């Protein structure tokens, strides 16, 4: 690893600007992020899901390759996400998630982690500044 990050920290969700908080959780090998009014579309035969992250600032659309579908006994769909964590970026897979109790819109499970290099210092919040 290069960096040691905390258990939480912004993140951006650079297609539209969107900065989160992000859980670092090393518990989970997936990423998460809530995601509504999910369709599926296809360009040159490539499948690409668009969907809805909804904020306390409105609604954020993006369309985002769909790479599978896991099983969290509920199957969801898996979809690349281009993330920014302090000054690194990294196209990583994120599952869309139903749920909308939670404190943090996004999760970041190992192999997110592992993307950025980093370990996770649950001491810690906010490194990135």
């Amino acid at each position: 690893s290069n960096a040691i990050y905390g258990y939480v920290e912004k993140a951006t969700l650079i297609d539209q600007n969107l900065t989160l908080s992000a859980k670092l959780d090393t518990g989970a090998k997936s990423a998460s992020l809530h995601a509504v009014n999910i369709t599926e579309i296809e360009k040159k035969g490539i499948p690409y899901l668009r969907f809805t992250v909804p904020t306390k600032t409105g609604d954020y659309s993006f369309e985002g390759e769909y790479v599978g579908k896991v099983k969290i006994p509920i199957k969801r769909p898996v979809v690349l996400l281009n993330i920014k964590l302090g000054d690194k970026v990294r196209t990583i897979k994120v599952n869309l998630t139903n749920r909308k109790r939670f404190l943090y819109p996004l999760l970041l499970g190992r192999d997110a982690i592992i993307d950025f290099n980093g370990a996770v210092d649950p001491a810690l919040t906010f490194t990135t500044k």
